[PDB]
């Protein structure tokens, strides 16, 4: 490790370090690109992914009575109890990851998760800078759950098509297989974007009536939709 590239690191550090604290909520259907967004802001902003799937399917893979119970709602594409999720949320807004941030990727999912995360907002002393709208109909989301590919121990999102790893079925990083999400099969996603549109569809009047709701096209491709992001929250 040579002098320039010890002192381009620092270059680097320092250009996160000097942008804007953020505590947001992404809300959209999905497959309208949350995750591929939040893992953008968190090397960018260094803000930190608080996901509610990856964290309830990794309480899904624990062999107990609650895993079974958990596994079998995901697996359903039905919603996890709100006192649950919860807990989950209130641990992680603990760690040390979140005090320059956070993005909020599938949490409200209705509006009693709404009401309790502004309950432990307020009790915590932290309030949200904005609630992102990821607006993309409902064709588009059908093939962006079909090619999505995963690589469990990063989280790293892939596309067959749109975002095709180097090396087919394989991750970048560490040549890894990548998996298939069991919850991304055609006839649980078409459950999924129904719990969705009745369940989740009223945070979006629910956040602009609280004046937070920040529309996006998340149509338009990954780096114009991350930098439209970044204009929000830097500008
Ligand atoms: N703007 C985009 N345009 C085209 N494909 C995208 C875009 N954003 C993400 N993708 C791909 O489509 C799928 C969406 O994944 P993801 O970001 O995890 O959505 P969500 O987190 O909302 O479920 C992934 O396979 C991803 O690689
Ligand atoms: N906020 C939440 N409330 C209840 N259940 C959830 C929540 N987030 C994720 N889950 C469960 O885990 C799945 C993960 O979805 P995703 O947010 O797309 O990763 C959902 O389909 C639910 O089964
Ligand atoms: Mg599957
Ligand atoms: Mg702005």
């Amino acid at each position: 490790f040579s002098t320039i590239d010890l002192l381009n690191e620092l270059k680097r550090r320092y250009a996160c370090l000097s942008k804007p604290d953020g505590r947001y909520i992404f809300l959209g259907a999905p497959g309208s690109g949350k995750g591929t967004q939040s893992l953008n802001l968190k090397k960018s902003h260094c803000y930190c992914h608080l996901s509610t799937g990856d964290l309830l399917r990794e309480a899904a893979e624990k062999k107990t009575e609650l895993g079974l119970k958990i596994k079998n709602i995901i697996n359903e594409g039905k919603l996890v109890d709100d006192q649950m999720v919860l807990s989950l949320v209130d641990e992680k807004l603990k760690t040390p990851q979140c005090k320059k941030g956070f993005i909020l990727d599938g949490y409200p999912r209705n509006v009693k998760q709404a009401e309790d995360l502004n309950k432990l907002l307020q009790k915590n002393q932290t309030k949200l800078d904005g609630v992102f709208y990821f607006n993309v109909p409902d064709e588009v989301l059908v093939n962006r759950i079909s090619g999505r590919l995963i690589h469990k121990p990063s989280g790293r999102i892939y596309h067959k098509i749109f975002n095709p790893p180097k090396v087919p079925f394989r991750d970048d990083v560490t040549n890894e297989p990548l998996i298939q999400r069991e919850d991304d099969n055609e006839d649980v996603l078409k459950k999924r974007l129904t719990v969705f549109k009745s369940e989740t569809s009223p945070l979006i009047s629910y956040y602009k009536n609280k004046n937070l709701l920040i529309n996006l096209d998340a149509t338009q491709p990954a780096n114009d939709l991350e930098k439209k992001i970044s204009q929000h929250i830097d500008g």
